[PDB]
């Protein structure tokens, strides 16, 4: 029922909206590296999540490096389940080409172009279907203006030679929260929308303020990764500082996905050890983090 109700997605203004031009805010679950926990990403728990959590999307993070899509590309056959299941379940999906250790997005640009153009080639008909072409730039000498914008500035044409009208996600300088570099130098793109992360123990008002400087130039902002740790990965939770940015995005309606669905033994980490892949999970097999973004979607959900 959420493509149903809200079918093809498209920027007004810097507004994700709906085919009848409303306002729409995604919110869901990232999974991890599909690489390491693929298992949890399946058609039965991302009914769960649609189901129990109340998601409207789903991002599927396909690592590049660390035994990722380049060294094997058969992870791919991972991405296309979650694809395949989102239309099933009539949900929203982001395709992460997961750059990260490789923080220059034009180490894999060929590769990037092949994926793309393979991925809309097979779902660019589907309005479920967003992508997102560079998880994380990062590194003082990955810049917008050197890197990141002429990379994407080659890989949307690839993917518009296919799908001329679904969102694509592009990352920003330092582990994509440098939106503001981005907001005063946009691409031409239409349907263009910028990355910003943040893990609330870390992050706090000087990044909002920055977040707000983009908005301010029309820009676009798709919150396509945040966690509730602290960057370190210490002292666990920061629920607290998670709940200000979760009023921060309702106030803008900015898009969310949370970092992450997996029972990797990290605080940002939604479920505990040994949970059900497949989902159904008792309240037991959930983690402070997994308990608290499952009620911030709950809360909001239809
Ligand atoms: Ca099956
Ligand atoms: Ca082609
Ligand atoms: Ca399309
Ligand atoms: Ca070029
Ligand atoms: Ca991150
Ligand atoms: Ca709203």
């Amino acid at each position: 029922s959420v493509v149903e109700e809200h079918g093809q997605l498209s920027i007004s203004n810097g507004e994700l909206v709906n085919e009848r031009g409303e306002q729409v805010q995604l919110k869901g679950m990232s999974s991890h590296g599909l690489q390491w926990y693929g298992q949890f990403v399946n058609y039965e728990s991302m009914k769960w999540l649609r189901d129990d959590w109340g998601i409207n999307v789903f991002r599927a993070a396909m690592y590049t490096s660390s035994g990722g899509y380049i060294d094997d590309p058969s992870v791919k056959e991972k991405v296309k389940e979650a694809v395949e299941a989102a239309i099933d379940l009539d949900i929203y999906v982001i395709i992460d080409w997961h750059i990260l250790s490789d923080n220059d997005p034009n180490i894999y640009k060929e590769e990037a172009k092949d994926f793309f153009d393979e991925m809309s080639e097979l779902y660019g008909d589907y309005p479920n279907v967003i992508y997102e072409i560079a998880n994380e730039p990062n590194g003082s000498d990955v810049t917008w203006g050197n890197q990141i914008k002429p990379y994407a500035e080659e890989v949307i044409p690839i993917i518009r030679n296919n799908d001329p009208n679904n969102i694509i996600i592009v990352g920003t300088g330092t582990w994509s929260q440098d939106v503001h570099h981005a907001a005063d130098n946009q691409l031409a793109d239409p349907n263009v929308m910028y990355a910003f992360h943040f893990y609330a123990g870390t992050h706090g008002q000087n990044l909002r303020d920055q977040v707000d400087y983009a908005l301010d130039q029309g820009a676009a902002i798709f919150v396509s990764e945040w966690g509730t740790s602290a960057a370190t990965g210490d002292g666990g939770v920061f629920l607290d500082e998670a709940q200000v940015w979760i009023d921060f995005m309702d106030e803008r309606n900015l898009s969310w996905a949370n970092w992450s669905l997996t029972h990797k033994d990290e605080s940002s980490a939604a479920l505990m050890p040994g949970a059900n892949p497949t989902g159904g999970w008792t309240e037991a097999e959930l983690s402070p983090s997994g308990t608290f973004v499952r009620e911030k979607i709950r809360e909001s959900a239809s």
